């Protein structure tokens, strides 16, 4: 079915749950047995929570590769996003060294670092020009050189340097700051004008390294963002954009990493930024 009308009969129906359900029972299912080797404990910060095996991203070191992460390669959309959990207090260096090695230009997060009276990841970049933070156990330096605040999302720019070889590289990061404690937002227009600040910065395409995309368990709020980017690039691209079928490309993402939309109010709020994107494209 097309996607605005199947929107409006599940909404008349109420089924959004049960529909939640079927991608659940659906979704794949590949061993992460690196992730529960007992020596990687402390990089979890979810014990349910863990990349496949077969796409997970390692970390250019003999000692321990392990970070929680995973590369989504969409070969028909032509777009590639490493999506993670939260940095830890213990993983904050392995999160530079990847952005990296990895070539990214932009990090994308989507939660604040205390929600509902708890932490839900490390103050992992610095809050003051002249106080920058060195990692010394992967040997980078991280500088914040600017900051815009908006009022639903912060831009920053940071400076990176590999200490070992004196490079450095620009980094943007794009922090949306008003998704709500519960629930999903009411509207989905400050999440779409997020996105399209994301893609006019050139952090998506292709001459970059993938971008970097997080929450605190990494599969909610930025499977929804992956999720609504790749539906509408490939609206774009086909002649048939009614074909775009949101359930399979969801199916085809969770390929790559496990549990992608938590909750079927994140899936329902994931078919209205693509309807409403869709008119804005036009
Ligand atoms: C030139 C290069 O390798 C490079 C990679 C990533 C980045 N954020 C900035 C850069 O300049
Ligand atoms: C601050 C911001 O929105 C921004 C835009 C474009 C760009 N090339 C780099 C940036 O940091």
């Amino acid at each position: 079915m097309e996607m605005e009308k199947e929107f409006e009969q599940i909404d008349k129906s109420g089924s959004w749950a049960a529909i939640y359900q079927d991608i659940r029972h659906e979704a794949s299912d590949f061993p992460s047995r690196v992730a529960k080797l007992p020596k990687n404990k402390n990089r979890n910060r979810y014990r349910d929570v863990s990349p496949f095996d077969h796409s997970r991203i390692k970390l250019h070191q003999e000692d321990n590769d392990y970070i929680n992460a995973s590369l989504i390669k969409m070969e028909e959309a032509q777009r590639s996003y490493i999506l993670t959990q939260g940095p830890l207090p213990n993983t904050v260096g392995h999160f530079w060294e990847m952005v990296w090695e990895q070539k990214s230009r932009g990090v994308v997060m989507l939660n604040r670092v205390m929600e509902k009276g708890s932490l839900k990841c490390a103050q992992y970049w610095p809050q003051k020009e002249e106080k920058e933070m060195i990692f010394e156990d992967t040997n980078l330096k991280l500088t914040l050189i600017s900051e815009d605040i908006k009022s639903y999302y912060t831009v920053r720019q940071l400076e990176l340097e590999n200490l070992t070889t004196q490079e450095t590289r620009e980094i943007l990061h794009f922090h949306y700051t008003t998704w709500p404690d519960f629930g999903v937002p009411e509207s989905p227009a400050s999440f779409l004008n997020f996105l399209f600040k994301v893609r006019e910065s050139g952090s998506l395409s292709p001459e970059h390294g993938p971008v970097v995309v997080h929450c605190s368990a990494g599969i909610g709020r930025s499977g929804t963002f992956c999720l609504a980017d790749t539906c509408l690039l490939l609206m774009d691209k086909r002649k048939d954009p009614s074909s775009v079928d949101i359930k399979k490309v969801l199916l085809e993402m969770r390929k790559f990493r496990m549990g992608l939309i938590q909750t079927a109010d994140q899936l329902r709020f994931s078919y209205l930024a693509v309807i409403e994107g869709a008119k804005f494209i036009m």
